[PDB]
């Protein structure tokens, strides 16, 4: 997508209706990234089909698609179109960019344009926004990174052996980026890019990864999310094998071990965690 508008509308209503989903808009909430990317590649947001994903408006479709659309525009570059989005909304481009700063930086760092963010906010405000949105940015970095060849890039001189052990037991951007990406963001805050893996951040990112999976989204999603979790566990190192992170990971990886699709990934991570956290599991026999 004239009748094709109405037919696609009824089809999406039936898809999200017979899948334990709320409505058609809650089916756009799951797929807006890919649709918006592939469509805004060569088109403009203002002429999109607000009749699929029943919205009854374009200013209704926008009060949800600010973040993805704005971040993708600023990923490729449509400055006048970001300004047009902002005009249509009611908010000037500046407070808009202040609303969706996290995804903007996630994509931009992935697609390398941050200087273009400095030229609209400033050079003492942009850094305050990076300080305010650090963990959300790392979470959005683990969302979009594609699992291609992480061990090759690792040698970050400890992730390689760790991922090798966990493999011996049992918008998309390439894995080769992932370390350097983090570095480039963390060379503008105070916290050094080397060692930023306190347990709060670890549990944050891991819960994000798990929440990403979904029952309606397929049993092929899960094994990719699991590979990325293995990357997080090998990278975090010694904070994800002791304390509450250990308990929290053992739980969900158990749930992935009873999945008949792939119990090759989760059995390995589980062996590694149980074996390495022996000094801790002897203090908590009730768990």
């Amino acid at each position: 997508p004239t009748h094709s508008a109405l037919y696609a509308a009824s089809c999406i209503k039936r898809i999200a209706q017979t899948l334990k989903l709320s409505g058609p808009q809650e089916l756009f909430k799951l797929f807006a990234p890919q649709l918006l990317y592939t469509w805004l590649d060569n088109d403009s947001i203002q002429d999109i089909a607000y009749e699929i994903f029943g919205f009854s408006s374009l200013l209704d479709l926008l009060r949800e698609a600010q973040t993805e659309a704005a971040a993708i525009m600023m990923m490729r570059g449509q400055e006048q179109e970001v300004c047009q989005l902002a005009q249509s909304l009611g908010l000037t481009p500046e407070k808009l960019v202040q609303q969706s700063f996290t995804k903007i930086i996630a994509y931009s760092i992935a697609h390398d344009g941050e200087s273009r963010m400095r030229k609209i906010l400033g050079k003492e405000e942009y850094l305050a926004n990076i300080h305010l949105n650090f963990a959300d940015i790392i979470s959005t970095f683990f969302d979009i990174f594609d699992q291609e060849d992480p061990i090759e890039k690792a040698f970050f001189a400890y992730a390689a052996e760790t991922l090798e052990e966990i493999k011996k037991l049992g918008p998309m951007f390439r894995a080769k980026y992932l370390p350097r990406e983090i570095v480039h963001l963390c060379s503008r805050t105070q916290y050094e890019p080397e060692n930023i893996w306190t347990p709060a951040l670890v549990v944050f990112v891991a819960r994000k990864l798990l929440k990403t999976i979904h029952p309606a989204l397929g049993p092929l999603h899960a094994c990719s999310v699991l590979r990325k979790i293995r990357v997080l566990i090998c990278l975090a190192g010694d904070h994800a094998i002791s304390g509450y992170p250990l308990e929290m990971l053992l739980h969900s990886l158990r749930v992935f071990v009873v999945d008949p699709e792939c119990a090759d990934d989760a059995l390995g991570i589980t062996q590694y965690l149980i074996k390495r956290g022996d000094e801790y599991l002897k203090r908590t026999p009730s768990f």
